[PDB]
């Protein structure tokens, strides 16, 4: 866990339009 990564998700993580990541 690190801000460099946390800020990435939060960049558009507001219950609006999910993310398309490999899973």
């Amino acid at each position: 866990e690190t801000p460099a990564q946390r800020q990435a998700r939060l960049l558009r993580m507001s219950a609006y339009a999910a993310k398309r990541q490999a899973s």
